[PDB]
């Protein structure tokens, strides 16, 4: 048909994304000299027709397909192996397939995921590539213009809040709940503005966020059901506070040690790095390629990082 | 011996099922004792493709890579630049398993808790609490560790070990893949360090005196590593870790590649933190170390700890921050 015949004459370009936790895959190529893009992903196990009521006792239900298996290795009460499972078109398809095509600019930037670098940015790091960086920087929209007014779960109105003050809102099943609080303040670009006198604010918001979140939804989230925590890098230089139901089966990297960080652990390290907060700090993230920040400083300083601590490395 | 044990699961219940990550955990019994099986569909392929090789990264050319293997195209729907549809490939125990299994037999009520879908907290950990709750814990918990001494000692997956650095000891450590690794698809690529010092059992027994220690551990695995994969994995694409509260009272360093978002709560904030990150903070605490850290992360409902005194603790935590009790109504 149309479909398989499309596929068949794909030539592939390159691949866009490959992510393992998903187990989703999307390609770059051409059909007619015209960029596509397919995108695969494994579908699920399969139950009969809470996740503790279901069953397996039909031929293509959970492990009941299963033609071969292999041990990896075992120890103790531990065994693991690999599987080959009877596929079929109707009852037990490999993959999802999705064709765009033409693809424009536009779906290949959506779909082209960039790679990562653990950097370990020093105060004197931030100093030298990241401030200036920063100065040379619809928020502004959303605070004072009214924008998405409309979608607004939470807002600060009074004088006493003019500076102290945030609003909340989604970010674009209860269990996916994700909100963003974003604040009146405008001096704190990222957390390395943060000083000590900034602490018993950030236990304000704390507390606020998790009196106020659950009562939005009628009490379906608890307040001890928030993965609260900010990012470093950043996506925008204006200090903001994701809000995450901790349950949320979504995420990946959005909520990963080197880039996230919870807002209570900001506020416990507070204590510690005296005044000037986490202007003092050496931060270890992950960095990505596609960011400003790597051809500016932060790969030419990794390099001479490695060699420093004696790890061999590839050469530029 | 696997393949034997797999035959005899008799399926019980559906413990969790997760359609985001392709993952489904199963209670069985094998032989009337209590059994545990979780799978995992495998990931697509690419080609495994001075005098040095570079790896060629993200190709297709070869027999099972990418989409090179599908059998049975089917059209679901289509409408204006986009096509649905699914698709059969082949499959083949050598090149393109289907899914990853593993077994726990015999399970205790402890492996059973863990992978039971729960509730989980935000729980906010103190000094006190640790030393009232669960320092004492820790002391039973330490029967449960076999398989660790099995790897130290008893020759457990020698087959496997990339790396191991002993003289008969308290120094020393090894590296070897993780349980949750497929060992195919390098972009999962997970391996474990495990120390072969018995008297850190949690990071809240790291002092500033082992933070040179620690400097050099992260060192060697950074130095050792990517050479073990032809360098298809740089030293600054790993994500270096340990986990609080670890399910295991031995100090194990988590080893991830960076392109791998995660399973579960793995690399997450609340449960995750960077080496890095371990050894920056013990320049701030005091000689104690992380004994006189309050650390928040998240645990499940069903965890011991839960009911041996932390949920009792969140509860005044709660009050003591305003934050309202939730209406009975
Ligand atoms: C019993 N066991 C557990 N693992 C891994 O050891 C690490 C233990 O780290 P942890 O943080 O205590 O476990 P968790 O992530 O479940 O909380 C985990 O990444 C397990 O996947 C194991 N890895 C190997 N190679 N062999 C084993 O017998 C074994
Ligand atoms: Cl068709």
């Amino acid at each position: 048909g149309m479909f398989a015949s499309l596929i068949k004459r794909f030539q592939f370009v390159s691949v866009l994304d490959s992510n393992p936790q998903t187990k989703v895959m999307s390609l770059l190529g051409t059909i007619d000299n015209k960029d596509a893009i397919i995108t695969a992903e494994k579908t699920h196990f399969l139950f009969d027709e809470t996740p503790v009521l279901y069953n397996c006792e039909n031929e293509y239900s959970c492990i009941n397909g299963i033609q071969e298996l292999k041990e990896i290795t075992s120890n103790d009460i531990y065994y693991w192996g690999l599987s080959v499972i009877k596929q079929d078109m109707e009852s037990n398809p490999t993959a999802k397939l999705n064709l765009i095509w033409p693809a424009t600019p536009i779906h290949i930037k959506k779909y082209e995921q960039q790679n990562f670098h653990l950097v370990r940015e020093t105060p004197e790091m931030y100093k030298r590539i990241v401030q200036p960086y920063i100065e040379e920087m619809w928020v502004n929209n959303i605070l004072y213009e009214g924008a998405e007014s409309e979608r607004v779960v939470y807002k600060d109105f009074s004088e006493e809040n003019k500076d102290d003050g945030f609003l909340i809102l989604p970010d674009m099943n209860l269990d996916s709940l994700y909100l963003v609080a974003i604040v009146y303040r405008t001096d704190i670009k990222t957390i390395r503005d943060l000083r000590y006198s900034d602490r018993q604010w950030l236990i304000n918001l704390n507390n606020k966020i998790r009196s106020i979140v659950p009562g939005c939804y009628n009490y379906a989230v608890h307040p001890d059901e928030l993965r609260i925590l900010v990012h470093y890098q950043p996506s925008y230089y204006h200090f903001n506070i994701h809000i995450v139901n901790i349950k949320h089966p979504g995420l990946g990297n959005s909520i990963a040690a080197g880039k996230a960080i919870l807002l209570e652990d900001i506020i416990e390290m507070l204590n510690y790095l005296g005044p000037e907060g986490y202007m003092n700090k050496t931060i270890t993230y992950a960095i990505g390629e596609n960011h400003d920040l790597w051809k500016r400083g932060l790969e030419e300083e990794l390099t001479k990082q490695l060699e420093r601590d004696g790890i061999p490395k590839i050469p530029k």
